[PDB]
Parts: C-alpha cells; sequence; structure tokens
C-alpha cells in the first residue's frame, strides 16, 4: 500500500537520523568520556525514559494505519525527550538541534502520507549534568533501534 518512492524517502531520512544519533554518541565520548552505551542502558528505569511501541509494525500483528500511527506517535515521543535534555552541554547542543530537527522533518512526511493514505493525529525531567548526558547517548542509542524496527515494518506494508 506504500508506494517505493515514499519507502526509498523513508530509507534516506531514517539513514539520515541514524548518522546523527552516531555523531552525538562520538561527541558524547569525545568532550565527555560517556564511550559505553551498554553500560548506561542499566540505566533507564532509573531516569525513566519510555520506550515507544511498534506492536502494529511487527509482522505477527502488521496493521498498516497502526504502525504509521505508532511510528508517528513514537517520533513525538523521542521530539519531546530530545528537548527535554536542554541542548545537554554547549559542545552538544549544534549536534541535538541536528538531530531534532531531522526527526520532526521525518514525523512530518509520515503524517502526509496518512493524511493522503487515510485519517492520522508523561516527561521524565534531566536535571542534572550527567542525567542530561546520560539522557543523550541512551535516547540515541533507543531512538536507532526503534528507526530499525519501524523501517522493517514499513518494508512489510510496500
Amino acid at each position: 500500500s506504500l508506494p517505493q518512492s515514499f519507502l526509498l524517502k523513508c530509507l534516506e531520512q531514517v539513514r539520515k537520523i541514524q548518522a546523527d544519533g552516531a555523531e552525538l554518541q562520538e561527541r558524547l565520548c569525545a568532550a565527555h568520556k560517556l564511550c559505553h552505551p551498554e553500560e548506561l542502558m542499566l540505566l533507564r528505569h532509573s531516569l525513566g525514559i519510555p520506550q515507544a511501541p511498534l506492536s502494529s509494525c511487527s509482522s505477527q500483528s502488521l496493521q498498516l494505519r497502526g504502525c504509521l500511527n505508532q511510528l508517528h506517535g513514537g517520533l513525538f515521543l523521542y521530539q519531546g525527550l530530545l528537548q527535554a535534555l536542554a541542548g545537554i552541554s554547549p559542545e552538544l547542543a549544534p549536534t541535538l538541534d541536528t538531530l531534532q530537527l531531522d526527526v520532526t522533518d521525518f514525523a512530518t512526511n509520515i503524517w502526509l502520507q496518512m493524511e493522503d493514505l487515510g485519517a492520522a493525529p508523561a516527561m521524565p525531567t534531566f536535571t542534572s549534568a550527567f542525567q542530561r548526558r546520560a539522557g543523550g547517548v541512551l535516547v540515541a542509542s533507543q531512538l536507532h533501534r526503534f528507526l530499525e524496527l519501524a523501517y522493517r515494518g514499513l518494508r512489510y506494508l510496500a
């Protein structure tokens, strides 16, 4: 139901967000020496970082409106979480603004496709420097994986 031209634009946009997330983590390691995301992942629940559901994009319970709607809802959660980091630090802030623009640009394209197809439409605080810097490497990590799953769901509906 999704045209291949749309799928290739989605590929382009998810690879762009992934490259942004990669640079964010490089920079957090370089500037602030947070260089092991597997160690930090153990702290997500302590920091209250939520995960966005994509059950409608799994092959078992694939649904076109549901998958697309959950990808859009998920991308707004990540907009909100990036916004909650407040730049992380003067060294990371430019990299965060590019990620924020690329996430939001993609989320708008999804809404418009849902409109041309049929019908589209809570937060942790990060108060200390450590909370903001560790929040930055976990959100980038979670967003990478969330996009892999969403893209698999998208492929299936092509």
